[PDB]
């Protein structure tokens, strides 16, 4: 897991609740002194108990904090890696292109990144099935980075998300109709 995704963490947390419980987070579940370097690798281990520490802290539940965090993650990488997002027009061309265009950049950004497989399907009447597969089984995330995308082109979108890792699939697929853009009026 990259310090990148550590940084953005930090952001959301600092602003909802405070550096004060940033500081606990990070001294009980990481090492003495961690700085996390945004272009280093650290064990995934690390967010995941400061995120179930987090949703427990609220009172939430795990993938609402998950997905939360994922809407908040977009923007956090959209601004350090604006060259990245500004390669689209608008949301469906983004999604299309998070495989072969974004995490394909990722990979000459980052040494080694873990990063999961997805490929995108444009489908009738505005949607898009994007199939998603990792160990680390993060799709809420990506239910919340797409969320966050939509937020970001200004577009109004809804998730179907009834095949899933979690329930005992080896993939993800999350259906995705675009409601509303800047180039969509009636239908
Ligand atoms: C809707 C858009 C996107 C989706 C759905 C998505 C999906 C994901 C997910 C779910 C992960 C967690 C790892 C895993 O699931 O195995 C991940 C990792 C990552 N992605 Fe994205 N992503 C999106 C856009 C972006 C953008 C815009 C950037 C930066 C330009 C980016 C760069 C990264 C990085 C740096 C990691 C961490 C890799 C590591 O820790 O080793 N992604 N991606
Ligand atoms: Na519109
Ligand atoms: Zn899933």
């Amino acid at each position: 897991m990259k310090g990148i995704i550590f940084n953005v963490l930090e952001d959301m947390v600092v602003a909802q609740c405070g550096m004060s419980v940033w500081n606990e987070l990070l001294e009980k579940h990481a090492p003495k002194d961690r700085v996390y370097v945004s272009a280093k690798s650290y064990a995934e281990s690390e967010l995941f108990s400061i995120v179930q520490d987090v949703a427990q802290r609220l009172n939430m539940p795990i993938q609402d904090v998950v997905k939360a965090f994922g809407q908040f993650l977009f923007n956090g990488l959209a601004s350090r890696h604006t060259d990245v997002v500004d390669k689209f027009d608008d949301f469906t061309s983004l999604v299309m292109g998070i495989h072969d265009v974004i995490h394909l950049e990722v990979n000459k950004l980052y040494h080694e990144p873990s990063l999961p497989h997805i490929n995108g399907q444009l489908l009738p009447n505005n949607q898009i099935a994007l199939r998603y597969s990792s160990p680390r089984r993060l799709c809420f995330c990506a239910e919340g980075l797409l969320f966050g995308a939509a937020q970001h082109f200004a577009a109004a979108i809804q998730i179907s998300h009834d095949t899933c890792m979690h329930t005992g699939a080896d993939h993800c697929m999350l259906i995705i109709e675009l409601q509303n853009d800047e180039n969509l009026y009636f239908q």
